[PDB]
C-alpha cells in the first residue's frame, strides 16, 4: 500500500478539524433540553435521537487524517463510558475544548510539551477538588434518593436498587429481569459473578446491550485450553437435540474451536458462548470447582484422565440464566443442590482454619463469599410490553449510577461541578508561561460542558456561567427549570466517579494530540 | 463509510430545501378540485393520482440531507394517518408553512429555541378552540351522518356504519368483508379483538392496507416463549399437508424461529403469522384459554408438562377470519362450540362475584365483553367486483372517520377550522418578541391548507380567506361548489381528532427541524 | 464617523460603535416583519429625548482641573 | 466595547453599572466600580450628544432599505 504522510500542524490542523465533526455533532444532545440528531440507518425509515452516544458512534470521515482525530477521541471517551456507565458524551465535548486551545497555542510558537504538563497539573488538581466537593453516600436513604433521581424522578426504581443492596450488599451481584407480570419482582438466589470477557464480540445477541443473555442453558466446565473442534462434537451433538444454549468454562479456546464457533453461532444451527475461567494456576483449580457445585455439573479434568468426548450431558451444571460483557461474566438461579452447595461451603470454611497467610485466608474468603453471598436479581412490571422494557432500561442506568455514586459519592451534574472547580484554582501557576497558559487552557475547557448545556436550551452560556461562578458549593444553574439553587437538592447530579473519568479522558487524548507530530494514512 | 457533515443554517437550508420539494408535490393533490400528479412506473404505462399519500410514499430525493427533510415530514405525517385515519397531506402542508417561516426566523438572527416554545404555545391554544369548535357526535343520526359524508355522500354505507356499532357498541369490533354477492351483510359472530401488532412487517399480505389477511386458519396457543424451530415442525408440518394458513399466539417468539418464519413466508412454502398473547403474568393465563374457548383450540402449557412437539391439529383452535395490522391483532367467527363458549361465559360471571377489587373487577368484565360482546362484520356488495373492492376501500374510510368523529366530535372540512381558530388568538402575545414571531408563524400556517384548497382550484387564496375570516363558527367557503355557508351542513367536514393530530405533528416535526444544528449522511 | 469629526473633532469611534449598535439591532426588527419607516421613527423620537436628558446631566466645566482631566481622558 | 476591548465579559460589568445610580460605572483602566466624574473621566456634552445623533440619523435611513443598485464585479 502507498502511505500519504503529514507533519506537525498539516498533521494537527486535520485532526483538530476531524475531532470538531465528531465534538459538533454530539455535543448538541448534551443538555436536558439537548437538540437532536438524525442518522440514516440504511434501509427504510431514519433515526432521531438525543443519544449522544448512538451519534458518536455512527461518525466516520472521508478525509483521512482527519477521520482518526474523530476516532482517537471515540476510544477514549468508550473507555470514560466503560469505566464509570456515563459520560461518553461529557468526556467529548471536554476533549474538543482543550484539543481546539491547545492546538492554536502551539501553532501560535508555544512549547506543546509544556502545554501538556500545564493541562494535566489542571487536571490533577480539579480531580482533588472533585474530592471534596462530592458529597457521600453510603446509607439506604443516599442509594434511593440517587437511584430515584437516576431513574428520572421514578421513587419505586430508588426503592428496589437500595433493597438489592440491602440484602446482597453494596459489592454484592444485582441483575435486571425483564417482568412476568404487572408487579415487580425482588429475589435472590444461587449465583456467581467474576471478571472475565466474552471471546468472541459475535456472539452478543443483544446490541444495544453489547453484552449476551441465554436462557436455562447448559455449562461446561473444562481443565484444558480448547483447540480443537473435535472433542467438543459429542456434548455439541447433544445439546443441539435438546435445544438449549450451551455455555464454556475453560483455560482459553484457540481460532480452530473459536472460530467455528463464532461461525457456527452467527446464523447457524447452536447458537453458544464461552468465556475464559476465573483466576489462575492453582486458585483456579477451586475456583472452578464451586461453579461446578453451584451449577450441579461435572468438572472434566484432563489430569484425572477425563475428556471431553468421554462427558455426557449429566456432567453439564445449569443455570436459569446467564449473562456476559467485554469483560464480566455472571450466572443466575444454579440448579445445584442446596445441600451440595451450603455442604461445599462448609468445606471451604473448613479451608479457612489453615490460616498460613494472610492473602490465603482471604483468597479464600472471598470464594465463599462468591458461592454463599449469592445474586440477587431484580424483575421490571409494566402495564405494557414497551413500557417494561423502557423501564427496564431506566433501572439499569440508575443502577450504574447508584454503584458509582456509592463507590466515589456524588457532585452537581449540570456541569456545574466543572464550573465550581475552575473558580476555585483560578491562580494555580505553572513554572513556564506555556505552562501557565496549558492551565488556563485546561481550566476553561471545564466550563464548556455547562455553556454547551445552556447554548442546547437557547439561554445565554455567558450570563448563566457567571451567575453559577459567584456561589458556591453545589449551587448551580438547572438548564431544565430554568432555576438557580442547590443542583444535588433540586434532582441534578453525576456521580463524583463518571464526572473525573470524563474530565481525566479528555485531558489525556488532548495532551496525547498535542504532543503529535506525524501521522501515517492510505492514499485516496 | 464516509460522512458529509453539514451544520447550522448549510444542514438547514438542505433541510429546507427537501421538505418543499415533497410539501410542493404532495399539496397541490389537497384540494377536492385538486391537481392530479403522474408517478412513472419502471417498466409500463404511468398512473396518475390525485392522492397525496401515494404521491409521498414515492418521493425520495437524490440529495442527502434534503432527502432527510422530505422522510423527516413523512414519517411524522404517516404517524398523524396512523393515529386519525386521514389528514396525512394536511399535516405535510402544515408543516411547509410552519417550517419556511420559522427556519427563514432563525437565519434571521432570531432565537430558535423560543420560536418553538411561540409555537407550541399558539397550537396549545389553537386545540382548546377546536374542541370549542367541535360538534359532538354521539347518537345514530350523527353516526349515520358522518359516515354518510365520509362515504362520499353514499347514504347506505353511513347506515351500515350506524347499524353496527348500534348492535355490539361504539367500542365494539366491527370489520369488513368482501361481499358474496350484490346484496350488503352485517352479521355478528363470535370473535375477538385485542391490542397486539405483527413481529414481522414481511408477513403483511396486502401491502396498500398494511395489515395481514388469513382465510380459515389454523390457530395455535402456546404458553412459553418460542425461539427454536423443532418444536413447530410436526404441527408446521401437519398445517401444510391441509393446505390452509397457520396463526400463532405465545409469549413472544425469537429470531431463531421467528427469522425462519418470516423467510419460509415471503414466497415460500407454507405461509403463517404469528403475534403476542394479550395481557401479561397471571392475567395472559386466564386470557389465552378464552381464546381457545372461542376457536375451539386447545392452550398448550409448559406447566402442565404438554408442549409443543406434543401436539396435533385437534389442539388447534379455527376462525373463519383473522386479520393482523401493525399494532392490532382481531380474529373473527371462531369454531368453538355455543356451549362452550357460552359456558365459558358464566365461570367468567361467576369469577366476578369475588369483586375484591374495582380493577380486578373491571379486568374480569374486560374478559366478559371481548369472549360474549363478539365480532360484528361487513360484507360489501356490488354489481361488479372492480366497484365492490372499491366499495369496501370507502366503507373503511368512513368507520376510520366515524370512529375518530365519535371520540372527539367534527369539525369543517374546508380547511375551515384552522382559520377559525387562528382568527380568535391573533392578539395572543408571549414573554419573548422571538417568542411572538413562533405564535405568527403558526398561525400563518394553519390558514395555508385553505388557501392551497383555492389555489388547487384556480381561486384568489386571499381573497376567499378574507370573507372566510369574516363568518363566525362553522361558516365558510365550499370549493367544490364555490358557495359559501356553514360547512358541516353543506357536507364537508373532518373529524376533531384528525384535524387536531395533522396539525399537532405539524408543529413537532417543525419544532424540531428549527431546532436541529447537525445532521450526518454518507458521501455522493 | 465624518460628521462627528466635523462637528467636535472626538468621540468618532464611539459614534461608530452606536450605528453599529443601532443597524444590527434595526434590521433584526425588519426581518421580524416589522415596518422599517416607524422603526426609524422609534428611533428619532427616542434620540430626541435622550439628547434633552444628555443636556438635564451636563454639568458647566470652568476650572482648570476639570478642563485639564477631559484633555487627558481624551488622550 | 470599551469593556470588552479589556478582555472582561461586557455583560457582566454592564449590569452592574446599569444596577448602579447617577454617575456610578466601571473605570476600565483601574479594573474597578466608582463614580466617573470623582475618578476624572469627563465626556464633553457636545461630543457624547453628537455622536449619538450623527449615529442614529444614518442608521435610521439605513435600515430602510429594501433595494440597492451598483456597478458590476
Ligand atoms: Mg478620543
Amino acid at each position: 500500500a502507498a502511505k500519504d504522510v503529514k507533519f506537525g500542524n498539516d498533521a494537527r490542523v486535520k485532526m483538530l478539524r476531524g475531532v470538531n465533526v465528531l465534538a459538533d455533532a454530539v455535543k448538541v444532545t448534551l443538555g436536558p433540553k439537548g437538540r437532536n440528531v438524525v442518522l440514516d440507518k440504511s434501509f427504510g425509515a431514519p433515526t432521531i435521537t438525543k443519544d449522544g452516544v448512538s451519534v458518536a458512534r455512527e461518525i466516520e470521515l472521508e478525509d483521512k487524517f482527519e477521520n482518526m482525530g474523530a476516532q482517537m477521541v471515540k476510544e477514549v471517551a468508550s473507555k470514560a463510558n466503560d469505566a464509570a456507565g456515563d459520560g461518553t458524551t461529557t468526556a467529548t465535548v471536554l476533549a474538543q475544548a482543550i484539543i481546539t486551545e491547545g492546538l492554536k497555542a502551539v501553532a501560535a510558537g508555544m512549547n506543546p510539551m509544556d502545554l501538556k504538563r500545564g493541562i494535566d497539573k489542571a487536571v490533577t488538581a480539579a480531580v482533588e477538588e472533585l474530592k471534596a466537593l462530592s458529597v457521600p453516600c453510603s446509607d439506604s436513604k443516599a442509594i434511593a434518593q440517587v437511584g430515584t433521581i437516576s431513574a428520572n424522578s421514578d421513587e419505586t426504581v430508588g426503592k428496589l436498587i437500595a433493597e438489592a443492596m440491602d440484602k446482597v450488599g453494596k459489592e454484592g451481584v444485582i441483575t435486571v429481569e425483564d417482568g412476568t407480570g404487572l408487579q415487580d419482582e425482588l429475589d435472590v438466589v444461587e449465583g456467581m459473578q467474576f471478571d472475565r470477557g466474552y471471546l468472541s464480540p459475535y456472539f452478543i445477541n443483544k446490541p444495544e446491550t453489547g453484552a449476551v443473555e441465554l436462557e436455562s442453558p447448559f455449562i461446561l466446565l473444562a481443565d484444558k485450553k480448547i483447540s480443537n473442534i473435535r472433542e467438543m462434537l459429542p456434548v455439541l451433538e447433544a445439546v443441539a437435540k435438546a435445544g438449549k444454549p450451551l455455555l464454556i468454562i475453560a483455560e482459553d479456546v484457540e481460532g480452530e474451536a473459536l472460530a467455528t464457533l463464532v461461525v457456527n453461532t452467527m446464523r447457524g444451527i447452536v447458537k453458544v458462548a464461552a468465556v475464559k475461567a476465573p483466576g489462575f494456576g492453582d486458585r483456579r483449580k477451586a475456583m472452578l470447582q464451586d461453579i461446578a457445585t453451584l451449577t450441579g455439573g461435572t468438572v472434566i479434568s484432563e489430569e484425572i484422565g477425563m475428556e471431553l468426548e468421554k462427558a455426557t450431558l449429566e456432567d453439564l451444571g445449569q443455570a436459569k440464566r446467564v449473562v456476559i460483557n467485554k469483560d464480566t461474566t455472571t450466572i443466575i438461579d444454579g440448579v445445584g443442590e442446596e445441600a451440595a452447595i451450603q455442604g461445599r461451603v462448609a468445606q471451604i470454611r473448613q479451608q479457612i482454619e489453615e490460616a498460613t497467610s494472610d492473602y490465603d485466608r482471604e483468597k479464600l474468603q472471598e470464594r465463599v463469599a462468591k458461592l454463599a453471598g449469592g445474586v440477587a436479581v431484580i424483575k421490571v412490571g409494566a402495564a405494557t410490553e414497551v413500557e417494561m422494557k423502557e423501564k427496564k432500561a431506566r433501572v439499569e442506568d440508575a443502577l450504574h449510577a447508584t454503584r458509582a455514586a456509592v463507590e466515589e459519592g456524588v457532585v452537581a451534574g449540570g456541569g456545574v461541578a466543572l464550573i465550581r472547580v475552575a473558580s476555585k484554582l483560578a491562580d494555580l501557576r505553572g513554572q513556564n508561561e506555556d505552562q501557565n497558559v496549558g492551565i488556563k487552557v485546561a481550566l476553561r475547557a471545564m466550563e464548556a460542558p455547562l455553556r454547551q448545556i445552556v447554548l442546547n436550551c437557547g439561554e445565554e452560556p455567558s450570563v448563566v456561567a457567571n451567575t453559577v461562578k459567584g456561589g458556591d458549593g453545589n449551587y448551580g444553574y438547572n438548564a431544565a427549570t430554568e432555576e438557580y439553587g442547590n443542583m444535588i437538592d433540586m434532582g441534578i447530579l453525576d456521580p463524583t466517579k463518571v464526572t473525573r473519568s470524563a474530565l481525566q479522558y479528555a485531558a489525556s487524548v488532548a495532551g496525547l494530540m498535542i504532543t503529535t507530530e506525524c501521522m501515517v494514512t492510505d492514499l485516496p
